[PDB]
């Protein structure tokens, strides 16, 4: 019976390895109930921290907007007193020299007013409460008026201001002509600061056109003809600093550039800075506007 | 009988049920590899969003601080032109009426200067770059000097400025006497605006005392003696608005109050507003300062 | 997860060891079908040899019985001629010496006749064709009649024949009185040859008793009173030779003793030889017989 | 977690079916240890009965041989007395008629002596103690001498004894001439008893021949010429009875025929009886013997 005891002990050896493998497989089931518990614990712990950080960022944006509006109002009170009493003095008997000093106080106070209006504008954009007007306008007239406003500053630095609206450019549009002019004056004004000589050229071009709307590109370029190597380096450095401030949005190149980006984005457009070594650098805006 | 064929067919019947159970158990293993993958995907997706929101909050605070400093600088340029040319006009031949208009433009511009100095101060506090001085000072002299500077504003509204430092109040302390004076002038200046008549009373009291430090409470109270029911309602309303702005911190009661709260908190102290119907309302600060 | 791939690969590793163990366990099942076949082959091979040896022993016994009966008949034919012509000569004119020679031939032929009658008796016993009579008998009378017929032979050797049936011995029995007398005359006749002097004593004793049957012991003892040491040695040697012939059954102590053992065994009894040095040796029979 | 509890309960349901299948498979292992035990118990029980029956058959043959030798001795004692006293009477003064009666008693006793000598011969053959001699002999002389010894018995019944050894029959052989003569005298002697008239013819023929040995056939035929229908029926009946006794081996046709068959078989030969209605019946022997 040498083979009969082998079958009786072989089945006991086979069943002993199955009880040892089931103890190893039960350890895997006991570890899967703990590993899944730890995962659904961290998904809900991290899910509540994401709701907290999301709520804190929305409150910091609401408070930033309120703070700026309150600061603008705090400055507006004494500024209105300066503007009011300057007008009263301007209507009185003064010498030509005394009137020159008042004209300077008036222009300084009017620029200060423009700054606190940008702070108020930015607080409204930050809150989403900025309403754009809906008025028909002439794009050629708009660019010419913005360039006439900046002609003293351009002639101060020995620069020429050139405007170019092409024949195929649709000029009878509809939107916010004062906010579009605010963007243009800021871009042209910045271009004047960035160059030592040459011409600042504004071009208005058509990109795409339909029966109801018109897609436009407006470029403010400092061509830099006759600029020395030092002035060429200074021009590209100034435009790259403005391109960095456009991405950063911290008011590095002035608050007007921050608002120019937020205004063009509200109109469903884009703003950027282009550059070519033997062509000079430029600002550009791309926007779609309906036709009159 | 025929027991050998029962063992040979019993093992085939047992192995047939294991192949059917392994098909059901393979479906559970194929579902556990997808359910665990979805969990470790969301734990790492949520973990990267928490790192992103943490980095975005730090950048929004750095940009808020830079924006305010740039805004302050932008206003300072035209403001100094107003201040400068107002001084030049004040040195010229003008009538008494013309000189009174200039004095008003000058006072308005000086208040505007104080506001943009606070904006610059707040941008330094917002960046954590505000360093407190370490100078010995006399607390009685400090409060008396702050009240002397606010005496014209208090006498303009027919109010009296009273100071009271008790005998047991330790006056020989050490810290930032200019920042503590900035808090006091703001609190007393706000108290002057909140009342139509009576006295603004400042009291300096000891709360707790040790060999090296002193815990103090300073209260700026509008007692409101002789105020009509309308002026009493207006006083409580003004102080409750200031208490709301203290909690909100959005510059509702002026930027000076926002700085007063941030400065007292930087010194390890507290600030609040107390009120009693037949006693008038007050501002209070609690702070600990070392002696000598 | 790291534990999910362990369950998917653990089931494949567990099933791989079952296919390897089933190959080893299939070798044990293939060996059990051969080891059981060899066992049921030898049980039927040995079972057919037991039927063959049983049939061969029955044929050897049938042939032995036929041979003895034929041997008896073969001798009877010439023996009857010797007996017939001896009688014819005895009825003729002969001298006293010639008549003594015939008397010797006659007695020799009569003893030869007695031998071939025992050979015929034994051939009937050997064939199982011996049917026992069923007659009531008196056991005391039976033993007395057997002893009367052996008194000449006992008195020839100077011996006494004694009989002893106890008071408690049931004498009214039923069976084969002629076959029981044949056993007794042979045992007493042999006892007469085995001793030189004394008495041959027959004792009939009860061993066990019921309402319908009686278990008896009959002993034929040569007491050996007055026997010399030489005659005592010769007596025990003669009885031990008869005890050997009883076990051997080869006719060593005569064919009569072979028939005595077969007859007592057919009656469901036993026969033996007992011995005690200072008591003489004896024959004994044990048998159960019903009562009249 | 609906699929996690399915894997934890599926492994418990799978292991429950394995414990139930192992209980059924353990019952098969517990039955195989009893079924194999019963088989090896009967193989050893039957193996010991085969050793017992084998030993009992060898002892029954040894005892049969001793019994026959003792039977022969038991008959020899009274027979020797008859022979002895018959010779003593034959040497005395008797009439011719008295001498004829003694001659008959003598011939009857001498035949009886021949029978008990055959019983002693058969007991030696039965014990395997019969050694065959190795002597050269003349087969023609052997048959002629056997026929000369049986001529008185043949002439008593008015029969003729004829011998015929062919020219191609090898007569110079080697073996046991006395045992071969014993077979021939018995066969011829039996043939004499089986017929009432005619000739008993012995023929010696060659069957097969080699350089060292010779295969022979010897026939003893009762031709039965001149036999009536009654004597022809009696002849075939006598020879068919002898043919039955040859197969049965019970001594039915005399012990001499039993010895004739055992002797021819010991020499590696055969013996039988042939018959043809119009030719008479015969005995035959076939045997191989070496030459010279
Ligand atoms: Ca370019
Ligand atoms: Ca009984
Ligand atoms: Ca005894």
């Amino acid at each position: 019976s040498n083979e009969l005891d082998e079958l009786a002990s072989g089945i006991n050896r086979m069943a002993e390895t199955l009880q040892s493998a089931q103890e190893e497989m039960q350890h895997n089931i006991d570890q899967a109930t703990e590993d899944v518990r730890q995962n659904l614990e961290t998904i809900e712990i991290q899910n509540i921290e994401l709701d907290l950080a999301r709520k804190e960022a929305l409150e910091a944006s609401r408070i930033k907007s309120e703070f700026l509006a309150n600061m603008s109002h705090e400055i507006r009170t004494p500024l209105n007193g300066i503007l009011g009493f300057t007008n009263l003095l301007q209507k009185s008997e003064l010498s030509p020299r005394q009137q020159d000093y008042l004209t300077t106080i008036q222009k300084s106070a009017e620029s200060l007013l423009g700054i606190i209006n940008e702070i108020l504008d930015f607080s409204k954009i930050e809150a989403g409460k900025l309403v754009l007007e809906n008025l028909p306008f002439n794009l050629r007239d708009l660019i010419q008026d913005a360039l006439t406003m900046l002609a003293p500053a351009a002639h101060e630095k020995q620069l020429e201001l050139v405007s170019l609206v092409y024949r195929d450019t649709p000029i009878q549009l509809q939107g916010d002509p004062q906010r579009l002019k605010q963007i243009l004056t800021n871009l042209v004004g910045n271009a004047i600061k960035f160059t030592q000589g040459g011409t600042v050229a504004v071009r208005a071009m058509l990109e795409d056109e339909s029966d109801d709307r018109a897609q436009l590109r407006i470029s403010v370029q400092d061509t830099g003809i006759g600029l020395s190597e030092e002035d060429q380096q200074a021009l590209f450095k100034a435009f790259s600093q403005a391109d960095n401030s456009l991405s950063r949005q911290a008011g590095g190149t002035g608050l007007g550039l921050v608002i120019s980006k937020r205004l063009i984005e509200q109109m469903g457009g884009e703003i950027g800075v282009d550059s070519t070594p033997g062509e000079g650098a430029e600002f550009w805006i791309s926007l779609s506007l309906p036709k009159s």
